[PDB]
């Protein structure tokens, strides 16, 4: 287990574009488009990303790319978020890649409603962080994606992703 298996299974892969949980289109590795309702606007987004003009389509290797790229991203700009880089320092690497899955998920603006909870986690109260994370419109429109991310931060195992 690491962050790219752990994304990948909560996220799927799909070379086609979609709309995500939140009705947004998406392709590859919940690689987010634009929240535009426009296609158009999302097809124009996807050629821009991969460099070509697509209509839409992907291939395996494009969908990594961008994967690998949104990974890569999303840690670096936790590292440059002053409110985020203690936490993520703070934690060993499990928990760590939890962090990373939200934000990849909520974005960083997504995780300033988290204040408490990260603090939580900051302070190693495994079990409190738990229980208040759970209390998050995040929680609630996704909730077995959350419950999976938030026993992570609970236990500091994968047991949660493994049989996925
Ligand atoms: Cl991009
Ligand atoms: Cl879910
Ligand atoms: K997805």
């Amino acid at each position: 287990m690491n962050i790219f298996e752990m994304l990948r299974i909560d996220e799927g892969l799909r070379l086609k574009i979609y709309k995500d949980t939140e009705g947004y289109y998406t392709i590859g590795i919940g690689h987010l488009l634009t929240k535009s309702p426009s296609l158009n606007a999302a097809k124009s987004e996807l050629d821009k990303a991969i460099g070509r003009n697509t209509n839409g389509v992907i291939t395996k290797d494009e969908a990594e790319k961008l994967f690998n790229q949104d990974v890569d991203a999303a840690v670096r700009g936790i590292l440059r978020n002053a409110k985020l880089k203690p936490i993520y320092d703070s934690l060993d690497a499990v928990r760590r890649a939890a962090l990373v899955n939200l934000i990849f998920q909520i974005g960083e603006t997504g995780a300033a409603g988290f204040t408490n909870s990260l603090r939580y986690l900051q302070q190693k109260r495994w079990d409190e962080a738990a229980v208040n994370f759970a209390k998050s419109r995040w929680y609630n429109q996704t909730p077995n994606r959350a419950k999976r991310i938030i026993t992570v931060f609970r236990t500091g195992t994968w047991d949660a992703y493994k049989n996925l």
